[PDB]
């Protein structure tokens, strides 16, 4: 065997070599058919060509700064040695301008907007307040994060609600998620048979989900979801000042369910501090993940409020955690440890779609039966109260009735009109007690119903809100906190910090009530640039 | 922060009578909502008022107890030392009332009845003597418990089934589980879509079963099943001398599985003797849970019999296993740890909710797959019999043919007549190879034809049998003993107590059989009781 | 108690008689029912009484063997002295004799069916050369066990294929399975009701998967599997000289999955060598589970190819893996250890059938959901293809149409006809890239194409192929090899022996490219032996 022996020895001695031809080999082919593809015809191969253009722009890019980072940082450390030596200053002049902005963007657009717009901004004053006056430590609070994730916030609005681009970008974001969803109908329609719209939402809706997740399994190990958390994590670390882990896990969050984003630090959670937990948790409570954005939109609800909300509640999540509960510790975990992000063992792109399939069974399942008992108990108590109430004439009492006028000020303060936040506090009261799904279902009625354009009032009824309100609704109600899923979020947090069982009990509820406020504030700023039609 | 120091301190200073007010003043609005429906109308807000009185009068009850035990058994302790003194004589007095009281009955009553009343009678009768003379330890029977356990089920016969306050209290509890068992629906409907119909038992009797469970969890988070459990467990302890530890399990086991109804001891498992863990098992056995009620109840069976049939159980589950096994050795456990339930960790109301719904997907999914295979594995082996009897020109030989010979005798002992024995012993046959699924599906197929009125023979093959006899087949049919259950069983049980493996192994057959027996004895006294129409 | 003590004496006496007593009796009856029948009717009688002289054979013969093994074996040693002794010169005869035969049968049968057969057996030849140069100590192989088990793969199909005999049987086995598999609808049709045919495949054809998996558990405990495992395993170790371990596993693939076919060994297999471990693995991947086989032919697919390549396959499995990986080391385990196969903790028949059922639940739930994604993921890849084809002018890019050319060589060299090796490389890319589920349900919609009789080409795409092309590949597709499956055998593997956790890793590639390669094998030797019709 003389020439396997040669051959394996060109293999070992020129291994480096041998890779990056067949490599460089792969990338010619890809790029002579986006050039051949641009030639027969330019105006159908743009978008193709626009995507070549982007990766190999952030390509480049990263190359440069791994390769030329302490040449950038020592070029950059003259100007940030001015600026300290002008800061003691120079604050009260950034600040000063900053407070002008704010004043006139208020003065000229949302007061000719109206007067909801304003009680908005007033709302997010009181949320804020509130928030700091119940603080765990009033007297050790950083303020930097704070106003930092709030004008992050301000700003992304401004950009996706105010602009042509940015709304534009969303609005197509939005609508390659609708088609995206749509390609799961070909396996339901065989395992459920051509009958599979006969049970819409177990046949149709779930294998969404399913879908979404093989997708998402098969992305991470691709490892393009980590990149984009490193990117979004670092602009947020830069800015707000936060701590790398709590950064990453926020940004993570965007994507990922609260009970998987940890396990990007797992290796880190015994180390971290009250602070950075209570953080965890509150990101966690204050979004969704992707796979089940498919199923939300499915009901009705709209795709760019969703994917705006679920960027938005990051900052708002990281800001209310660190008033809340602000450090008062020294963190030991640096950038670099928490930056990486151990992949799972999925050998290739089909053991990874396979594990994402596997995974997505305990998730579909819980889904189905926590509905069927949430409602079944929904039904009992309104018969019940039925039942109390017409010992008194009033057979209409109701879990809505009560809760129509329990959280009706929440509403008010995000700056739904007085008729339609009775309206909205109804679906707050869904959210809070049972869960999120069965909020948007009944949203997406609510739009339905505007949609057809029937009468507004029957009996003295109204049926359907206006589309601002059904708006500030998508943003309020996009998160997993629920009194339902402390115990679920308690015990995954335990199995992987055993250690930390004390110090995740005493955070949880808190965490809780920020990530309701988080999606509070997301909702008030939404609600005060969204104009009256 | 001066303020919430001295808010804090506040707090401190006085925490038990902040909450104790708060209490008070909730019970205070209660009890104004009661009083004001009672004076705006009295008639339709009776039911109320009644719940009210009775949850007042048991907590002044339990209450007092608790203060005053040591005064109350100080008083009753002279009448007892004076019955000590004269019951030598004194028992002979009272053992001859009682003979003489059962004969008057028999004769005056059972007699009028028919026959068949009779002959039920005989079966108890020769039931307890096959269970003695196959004792385990026939010399070191303790008489006690078995005399009292038959004499509980007997009170509570003629208390349920020949008085009409009883008769009335027990319909209308059925009535209302089938009000509650549509429930349901409300989660099916929107899961499954308005086509659940189209899968009867799939989508529409499984949701059932997930909503009891939920139900059940959230009971056993408020602590009212232990509070029932511990008063039943009490009489039957008191009665029958038996150890806090069987008792508190037997009561237990009314209302939940025999795979979960240990978890009620956990922790003094692995110091039960052998007669414990037998009479735990068997009352494993002869029992069902209240998950699995409902779906009973919509294939057809009559809810008043079932309850009827559970509460029964338990007193002859423990007499069967004390003649069956009787105690030589000396119990360990006291009651105030038996009676001391370890409850669950839940949070909340709704956390409760959540995970008793998670807890029923494995219950429903083994429930569907285990139903599959029984009745393909039916069907295969009645076709191989057709096959080999068509050999000897019988064609009809069956699974159901065999059976309705072979466990016809237990049939007439329970006093079924001579024709309807032979349909009921398909039934029994049914429990004991496959489960009480089947048999209960079968007997509700038998109720429903009797109920539409048509012939009761079509060429020369019964239809139908008569209501007592459906009567006796659902007392004999509750119960969760076949032979396929063991290996779960004895599993469970040892993974709460791994020491005992090789003490479970040995009592398992033994229990399995005693819980039949048990059943039979609930059947017979059923039997004896009901007349003729 | 003196009777009680006077009975168990005596039992406990005269305890081996009593039972063989009692098993006789039941013997007696069982023969007297066959004769009986027979003496009423022997025409209608006869498989009963066929199948009861095989039973009585085959337990004579087990007897005998076990009793008289060392008589035997002295006195066949002569014979084999003598054949050692003349070897030297004899094997030169033998090996001519057998090449003379090979010429002959090529020249007068495989000529005269033509071309395509000729190029079957030149195929089997290239596959196992590219095994031979691919392989890991090309220099350490042993060839007995190549030549061996192609051998024996010929015969089989001489046999089954070219035999009114074998033909005839095994169209009879085919047949009863097709009876066996109706035998579920019993249990769909309660289950999911009267319209479980509106969802064809969850409804109806998963129950087949979990009564098959309910019937094999029943056999394994009462011990037929084992026994044909041995028998199969001693005539594979006694001609092709392979390890007792790898043997057995490999007859044990024939009924058992991969993930559970290595249990039969469990104890062994942290002292196996690499080799054996790869063989483990190889036929882990060239085979298919008895639970499954019935969804495939529900889709129609015939059984007696599936039967046969199921058979064939576990030859073709360990010639490829010697020869891909040879032996270089030296077995640990022998025959005794490895035949002895540790039942599983059935108490009895009824608890085995529970337990089969149960371990069904999560196979149907993940072949749903993989199916679920993976055809999402078919229809997603499709549609972008389009889209890029687009922009060259050709819109009609897909999966399909590359994988028509990429693996079209290898459908060539199993010996199927220009025309179809597109569109058999078709279902060899979907076996690939995602199970042979998929793989299988288009086969079975191009043979319904060609039952109906349409056109065989529409607007010059052709619709179906030829029956030898669909013959070769279903015995192509039988295996579970796919790349998404590396790291479930992986785990499953490491988990039952955490040792080898190194070793596993390293050889579980060649073992799936030897698996496909014995499917290649098998389908040569069915493409030379089938005729054009
Ligand atoms: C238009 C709708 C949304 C627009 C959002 C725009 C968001 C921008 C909002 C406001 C723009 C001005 C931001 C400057 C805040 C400086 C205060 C600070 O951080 O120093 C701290 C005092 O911090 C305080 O306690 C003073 C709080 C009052 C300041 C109100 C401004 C002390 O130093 P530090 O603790 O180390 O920090
Ligand atoms: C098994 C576990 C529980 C079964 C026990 C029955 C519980 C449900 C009966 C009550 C019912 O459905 O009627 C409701 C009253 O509901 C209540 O008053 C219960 C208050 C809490 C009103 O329904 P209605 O009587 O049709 O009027
Ligand atoms: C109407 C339908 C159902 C009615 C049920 C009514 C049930 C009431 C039935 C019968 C009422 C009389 C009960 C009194 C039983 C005394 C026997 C006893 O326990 O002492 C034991 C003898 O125990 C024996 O071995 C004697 C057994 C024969 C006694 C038959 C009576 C010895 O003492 P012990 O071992 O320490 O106990
Ligand atoms: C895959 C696992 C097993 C598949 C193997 C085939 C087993 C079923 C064939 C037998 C069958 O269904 O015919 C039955 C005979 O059944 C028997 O005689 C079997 C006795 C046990 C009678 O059905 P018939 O022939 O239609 O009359
Ligand atoms: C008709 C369709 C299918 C028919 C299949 C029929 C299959 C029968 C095929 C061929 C029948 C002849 C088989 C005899 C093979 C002897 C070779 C052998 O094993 O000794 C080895 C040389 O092994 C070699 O390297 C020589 C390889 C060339 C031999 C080709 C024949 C050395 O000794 P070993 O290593 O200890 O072994
Ligand atoms: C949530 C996770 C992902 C959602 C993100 C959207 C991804 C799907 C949009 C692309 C799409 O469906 O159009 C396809 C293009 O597909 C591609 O070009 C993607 C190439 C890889 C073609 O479909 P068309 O546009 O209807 O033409
Ligand atoms: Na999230
Ligand atoms: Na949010
Ligand atoms: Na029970
Ligand atoms: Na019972
Ligand atoms: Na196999
Ligand atoms: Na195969």
């Amino acid at each position: 065997e003389r020439m396997c022996g040669r051959m394996s020895d060109f293999c070992r001695e020129h291994k480096t070599t041998l890779r990056y031809i067949i490599w460089g080999i792969l990338i010619a082919g890809y790029l002579a058919l986006v050039i051949a593809a641009c030639v027969m015809n330019f105006h159908r191969a743009l978008p193709l060509f626009v995507i070549t253009v982007v990766a190999i722009f952030f390509v480049v890019w990263d190359h440069l700064m791994a390769k030329y980072e302490s040449q950038i940082a020592r070029f950059l450390s003259p100007g940030q040695r001015l600026l300290d030596s002008h800061w003691f200053w120079l604050k009260w002049v950034i600040w000063g301008c900053l407070i002008l902005g704010v004043i006139l963007w208020l003065v000229f657009d949302t007061a000719k907007l109206g007067q909801q717009q304003l009680v908005s901004f007033g709302g997010l004053i009181i949320y804020t307040s509130l928030t700091f006056l119940f603080s765990k430590h009033p007297t050790k609070v950083y303020w930097r994060p704070v106003f930092w994730g709030i004008g992050l916030q301000f700003l992304l609005g401004l950009l996706i609600l105010r602009t042509e681009p940015g709304f534009m970008a969303f609005d197509w974001l939005g609508k390659q998620v609708q088609t995206f969803l749509g390609y799961s109908d070909a396996g339901a329609s065989f395992v459920f048979g051509e009958k599979y719209t006969d049970h819409f939402f177990a046949f149709k809706v779930l294998p969404i989900v399913i879908f979404f997740s093989t997708v998402m399994s098969m992305l991470y190990y691709l490892g393009l979801m980590q990149w984009i958390i490193r990117k979004v994590g670092w602009v947020m670390l830069v800015t707000m000042g936060t701590s790398p882990v709590e950064s990453v896990v926020a940004s993570g969050n965007i994507f990922i369910g609260q009970t998987e984003s940890p396990l990007l630090v797992r290796p880190y959670l015994p180390y971290v501090t009250k602070s950075e937990l209570h953080a965890i948790m509150t990101a966690g409570f204050s979004t969704i993940a992707g796979s089940v954005l498919g199923a939300y939109i499915s009901f009705g609800v709209s795709s760019s409020h969703l994917l705006t909300a679920s960027v938005m509640s990051a900052p708002a999540a990281l800001a209310i955690s660190k008033l809340f509960w602000p450090e008062t510790e020294t963190p030991k975990i640096n950038l670099k440890n928490a930056m990486k992000m151990e992949s799972g063992d999925s050998r290739n792109l089909l053991e990874a779609a396979t594990q994402g399939a596997s995974s997505s069974i305990s998730l579909v399942a819980n889904i189905a039966v926590n509905l069927i008992a949430f409602l079944a108990l929904l039904s009992f108590m309104n018969s019940a109260l039925s039942w109390l109430g017409n010992m008194f004439d009033y057979p209409q009492l109701s879990f809505e009735v009560i809760c129509s006028y329990v959280f009706m000020p929440f509403a008010f303060m995000m700056g739904v009109d007085w008729q339609d936040s009775f309206m909205v506090a109804k679906l707050i009261g869904y959210k809070t007690f049972f869960n999120e799904f069965v909020a948007y279902q009944q949203l997406s009625k609510l739009i339905s119903l505007r949609q057809v354009g029937g009468p507004k009032f029957v009996d003295g009824v109204q049926q359907y809100m206006s589309m601002r309100s059904e708006a500030i609704s998508t943003y309020a109600l996009c998160g997993f906190a629920n009194f339902g899923s402390l115990g679920i979020v308690i015990g995954g947090l335990t199995s992987m910090a055993p250690s930390r069982k004390r110090d995740i009990t005493a955070g949880a509820m808190r965490a809780l009530i920020a990530g309701t406020i988080a999606c509070f504030l997301t909702a008030c700023i939404a609600g005060m640039l969204t104009n009256t039609p």
